DNA sequence: ACAGCGGTCGCAGGT
DNA sequence: TACCTGCGACCGCTG
């Protein structure tokens, strides 16, 4: 066994065993040629990034848990995870030689950074004699094929996108890979010979530098929890079939939706598996909703944003972004800081921003509320600042999805009915008239009557004292007046739309 | 051409 | 309940 070659699967996203072609191919190959190969499933961890502030503690914890679950599952196939510390640029040249790699597989990714990184690896592999198999299993439909089907253009409307993808084939959904037979552990490389635990899963202490930012562990990481959570969500087939996104609550104390987003984001759950489960349920349920609103439709919204994002390296910025309306956002540093930390003085908005920071997930319509307030609705701050904060705090932080919906919400792309504006005060009342959500995440206001808990400034000073929370002392004065600024912002939006119309017809 | 339709998720005030 | 209308007057697509 001093003559074996190594087959490598590289996990970046797709942190799962189920429905993983790139991974299954590796395991099938090893079992086909017994005694021929060694198998190294790996995750590359840059130890320098741990202090990057664009990754919150909660997301680090989620990744830590995911890596441990992935190692446990690989253990059952007579394998394990190898978490190799370093950067791909130095790691691969070293391990290609060290491990005598014959093949390298991974799941493809459309994010710019990932496109250039992978291209470098492909170039190295080519020159070094290592075969590379890539698979597009992160999404149901391959953005490339969708764009090609639509004559070289990413569809910019949902219904057109649907019209294209129903013409495309849906790939077969795989099971978990086969158990490796006659696979002894590979010989230690020079790094392992020095430290036997060099490729072990990172500890919490290792991945999480600021444990004080950790909140309640409501959504544990990993494929196991992913599948358990999915199964629980699909248990009630009526709820699933009649799902309409607009009717789900932003402020329910428990999630009104599936909360599968962190799992789909990391690849802990296969979007293709989830799509298949849904379809089987809809066939059994005669009464059911349709896209855009349906649960299947939500999954297609994921696919839509990935397709437009795949055609635009600047997707996450206003300038140079083909889709994006050019809007004169302003700098408001105090207001930005107050929004960022849930200190706007709008209890509903503050409640949401605090849940987000604490727990890593907020409901889609809660995101609408705070995104609207930040941008077109009140503060007139750029969506790129909001995007940045979300990137830091969300467990499900996704380059394409985050950019896409921020553009939607700011009416910069895809959505253009800017006359519709969420009220920081009224929107939440509909589903939570008593303000239970506010009382929980803004505890200082928990004695306010429902009559003014969404608008504490309506309470007199004597009232404020009787509720044991005086505005300007225990809770902030509202940083702006929604009833005024939103009307003026509407006109700013109309004005900016006009300027863009000129430019568009001006190039003709 | 340029109008009419549809567009995941507005609000307030009706009924 | 779950519709409805006024508000003021958007874009992409279609033909
Ligand atoms: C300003 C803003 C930023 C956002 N940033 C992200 C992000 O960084 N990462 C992320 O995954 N989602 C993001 N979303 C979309 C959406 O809010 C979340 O996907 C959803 O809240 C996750 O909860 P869920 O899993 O219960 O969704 P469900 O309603 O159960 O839907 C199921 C799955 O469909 C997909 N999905 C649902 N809604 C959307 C949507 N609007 N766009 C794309 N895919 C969707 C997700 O994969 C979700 O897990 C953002 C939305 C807004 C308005």
């Amino acid at each position: 066994d001093s003559q074996r070659s190594t087959l490598v699967h590289w996990f970046r996203k797709g942190l799962r065993l189920h429905d993983n072609p790139a991974l299954s191919h590796i395991f099938t190959a090893a079992n086909a040629a017994p005694g021929r190969y060694f198998v190294r499933p790996i995750f590359i961890l840059d130890p320098g990034i741990l202090d990057w502030m664009q990754v919150g503690a909660n997301r680090w914890r989620f990744l830590q848990q995911t890596l441990e679950d992935l190692d446990n599952q690989l253990r059952k196939l007579n394998s394990r995870l190898f978490v190799v510390r370093g950067k791909p640029a130095e790691v691969f040249p070293r391990i290609f030689k060290s491990w005598r790699v014959e093949m390298l597989t991974f799941e493809t990714d459309i994010e710019p950074y990932s496109v250039t990184r992978d291209a470098a690896v492909q170039k190295l592999a080519k020159a070094e004699g290592v075969r590379v198999e890539t698979h597009c299993s992160h999404t149901i439909y391959n953005p490339e094929l969708v764009i090609a089907k639509n004559l070289g253009k990413a569809p910019i409307t949902y219904q057109k996108f649907l019209g294209i993808v129903e013409q495309l084939k849906v790939p077969k959904v795989l099971g978990v890979p086969e158990k490796l037979k006659n696979m002894p552990t590979p010989p230690k490389d020079e790094v392992e010979q020095k430290d036997s635990a060099a490729y072990d899963c990172p500890t919490m202490k290792q991945l999480v530098k600021r444990p004080e930012e950790l909140g309640p562990n409501k959504f544990p990481g990993g494929e196991t929890e992913a599948l358990r959570r999915m199964e629980e969500s699909l248990k009630d087939e009526i709820w699933v079939a009649r799902f309409e996104k607009p009717n789900t609550a932003p402020n329910s104390l428990e999630p009104s939706t599936t909360v599968l987003s962190p799992y789909l984001k990391f690849g802990c759950l296969s979007a293709r598996l989830f799509n298949q489960k849904l379809k089987e349920i809809i066939k059994r349920q005669p009464k059911h909703s349709q896209p855009p609103v349906s649960l299947i439709g939500q999954l297609m919204w994921r696919e839509f944003y990935y397709t437009v994002a795949a055609a635009e390296p600047n997707f996450d910025r206003m300038l140079g972004n083909v889709y994006c309306m050019q809007i004169p956002w302003q700098e408001h540093p105090d207001h930005l800081e107050a929004w960022t930390h849930g200190r706007t003085g709008y209890p509903f908005i503050d409640a949401i921003m605090r849940q987000l920071r604490q727990e890593g997930w907020i409901h889609h319509l809660a995101r609408h509320a705070v995104a609207c307030f930040l941008t077109r609705g009140d503060l007139w701050i750029s969506w790129e600042e909001g995007q940045r904060v979300f990137e830091q705090l969300l467990l499900d932080q996704d380059w394409a999805l985050n950019a896409g919906n921020w553009m939607w919400l700011s009416a910069s792309a895809f959505f253009h009915q800017y006359f519709r504006v969420y009220s920081p005060v009224a929107f939440g009342k509909k589903t939570d008239p008593q303000g239970h959500y506010i009382r929980k995440y803004v505890p200082e206001l928990s004695k306010y009557p429902a009559g003014c808990i969404y608008e504490p400034w309506k309470a007199s000073l004597v009232d404020q004292r009787a509720y044991g929370c005086v505005l300007g002392t225990d809770y902030p004065h509202r940083i702006v007046k929604h009833e005024v600024v939103h009307k003026e912002n509407i006109k700013r939006m109309g004005a900016a739309y006009k300027v863009n119309r000129e430019v568009r017809t001006g190039k003709e």
